[PDB]
């Protein structure tokens, strides 16, 4: 469970959806996190090299704190072409959060490639009271053309070891802050590999410590 003292990640999924006919849709999940067990710890200094981006970077954010907001998710992305991709295929990202307190949050998603920030998405979300808790939803946020082209380039590689060498240099840094106070609520560093398993995409969550 990815949760700080102020915010919990309920769900996260990167996917592509193709419309076979007006009433039929197929959805392929590249990565997914759904739905508390104790988490294994990873020293944050072991991944500073993987996130070398200076301003809005990991080292600076960790020093600002609180340390309880920092998590690392290692993904094994399912890049198998299970669904037949056609012309109007939608590539998107959906995520949900919850908190005990009502807040306006700001979700910044930094996509990095070769140690350089390539895309940054900033989305403001308002609290919705739901079953005594406050929920935040980012539904079907479209992937930018950079990310759709990166996935095609990855799928067109003749070997899964070649895709791992590319994914070695690809990271995503998600920073959720309170909109008005600018306080760090949740930080998730994402690192990637290609899934070799028949059980599809897999992930491992770690608590970042110092
Ligand atoms: O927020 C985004 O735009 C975004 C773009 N691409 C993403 C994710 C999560 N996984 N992936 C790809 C890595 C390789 C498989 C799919 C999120």
């Amino acid at each position: 469970t990815i949760a700080s003292s102020r915010l919990r990640l309920l769900e996260y999924s990167a996917f592509m959806e193709v419309q076979r006919d007006p009433d039929t849709y197929s959805k392929h999940l590249f990565v997914h996190i759904g739905q508390d067990p104790p988490l294994e710890a990873v020293d944050v200094r072991q991944i500073y090299d993987k996130f070398p981006e200076k301003k809005g970077g990991l080292k600076e954010l960790y020093e600002k704190g609180p340390p309880n907001a920092f998590f690392l998710v290692k993904f094994w992305a399912d890049l198998n072409s299970t669904i037949q991709e056609g012309p109007g295929a939608f590539y998107g990202v959906s995520s949900q959060y919850s908190s005990a307190d009502s807040m306006t949050i700001s979700v910044s998603t930094k996509v990095c490639s070769f140690g350089k920030q390539v895309v940054e998405k900033v989305e403001t979300e308002y609290a919705r009271l739901e079953n005594g808790r406050f929920v935040y939803r980012i539904h079907r946020s479209p992937m930018c053309e950079y990310m759709i082209n990166f996935i095609h380039k990855l799928k067109h590689l003749p070997e899964k070891y070649m895709m791992n060498s590319v994914l070695e240099n690809f990271t995503i840094l998600q920073v959720v802050t309170s909109r008005d106070s600018q306080e760090t609520l949740l930080v998730i560093a994402f690192v990637f590999e290609v899934s070799t398993s028949e059980h599809g995409a897999q992930h491992h969550v770690y608590k970042l410590v110092k």
